């Protein structure tokens, strides 16, 4: 469902409504993050950053850095290091 949303969000009103529902699930799912997805570091971060690289947005960017803020304020260090050098 998350993949379907990404491929349907900004293919070319409802943009604000869709913006508010993406951050709702990502904020509440931040504790376990251990189910062997093998896809978080390649799709969730890389695509969303590139998605905003072609569309002006500044709200979910605040949301994602807040998620990183609670991560450091307590994945391994290698995954975090990739994210910091990515953004």
């Amino acid at each position: 469902s998350l993949q379907k949303m990404v491929r349907e969000h900004l293919n070319p009103a409802t943009s604000g409504t869709s913006e508010l529902v993406m951050l709702s699930l990502e904020l509440v799912k931040t504790r376990l993050a251990v189910m062997s997805m093998e896809m978080r570091k390649n799709f969730i971060q890389a695509i969303l950053t590139s998605l905003i690289e072609k569309s002006p947005d500044a709200k979910i960017l605040r949301a994602v850095v807040k998620i990183v803020e609670e991560w450091v304020k307590n994945p391994t260090l290698r995954e975090k290091s990739i994210l910091l050098v990515k953004m």
